[PDB]
């Protein structure tokens, strides 16, 4: 199973780069061509914004905490719909388990809450998974590297969210927002 354990420098090299608008620096320097499966280390709960900036296709999203669809393959696994006796249906029942999208810098951005939508680039690109109950999300991104600085990260701020002093709009990363790669 490819749980999500932290990148630890020294790594073969994904140089994580945190830094201050806040954001995160990126980059596979050294011939290791694939598989940054990047999934940020503090998901969601069920207004919050979450940019991504890819300086050179990138499959930006958010994913449910179980998860260990570790190949080269692009767009991957549940459509539910409760029946009824009368043969009929009491209609949908939510759907998917998540989120994601297929020189110049790309700039994804996400929201939050029960719904959800893309808007790449500052503009709208809305549903691909746009329910859920009370439930959880990690804001992850799949990758695989163009070596030139790969990708870079983030209505109120997503910090007010996935901490405790809900509001306090104005961004501060803190230091537990570690990004993990799925390991084999």
């Amino acid at each position: 199973l490819p749980q999500f354990e932290p990148v630890p420098p020294e790594h073969p090299h994904y140089e994580v780069a945190r830094m201050d608008l806040a954001h995160r620096t990126w980059g596979s320097q050294n011939s290791l061509v694939e598989m940054l499966f990047l999934r940020l280390s503090l998901p969601v709960q069920f207004t919050y914004y979450y940019s991504v900036r890819v300086f050179a296709c990138v499959w930006v999203g958010w994913v449910t905490p179980d998860y260990h669809q570790h190949d080269m393959n692009f767009d991957l696994s549940v459509t539910v719909t409760m029946g009824d006796e009368q043969g009929n249906v009491h209609s949908s029942l939510k759907c998917s388990n998540y989120m994601v999208w297929g020189s110049h810098t790309d700039l994804v951005i996400g929201c939050l809450v029960g719904l959800m939508t893309f808007t790449a680039n500052g503009k709208e690109s809305n549903t691909f998974f746009q329910v859920e109950p009370n439930t959880k999300l990690f804001p992850a991104v799949f990758v695989l590297p163009t070596h030139q600085n790969v990708i870079q990260f983030e209505a109120a701020m997503f910090l007010s969210e996935r901490k405790n002093p809900a509001p306090q709009c104005p961004p501060r990363l803190e230091v537990q927002m570690l990004m993990p790669v799925s390991w084999s």
